């Protein structure tokens, strides 16, 4: 149970926002650390567009 | 309308998808392109999660 969150969709966006946040400051290994999250929860979701979101963001962290 | 997909959700799975396609092949100019295509049909659905893909898709474009 997590009584934040509606779901683990709304869950995904604010872990995404997190790691937004954290990259935009220049903080990279921080939003590295986000990618574990977002990958866990993007497992319990049977969304692709959230695997094709995580993937998308690996490579920015790679490239900043 | 549009055949070829469900919704404009589905839609922009698959711009996602291209996208992914051309900057793994390093076509950064078309990756940019790309850019466009999904803000016009992150646009037409009433997801966050969509802006926010765009807003990583963008910076991610911007490092390469």
């Amino acid at each position: 149970a997590n009584l934040y969150f509606q779901s683990d969709r709304e869950e995904f966006q604010w872990l995404v926002e997190e790691f937004i946040r954290v990259l935009e400051r220049g903080d990279v290994e921080k939003a590295r650390e986000i990618l574990r999250l977002l990958k866990e929860v993007a497992e319990k979701v049977n969304d692709p567009l959230l695997r094709l979101l995580f993937r998308i963001a690996r490579r920015l962290v790679e490239e900043l």
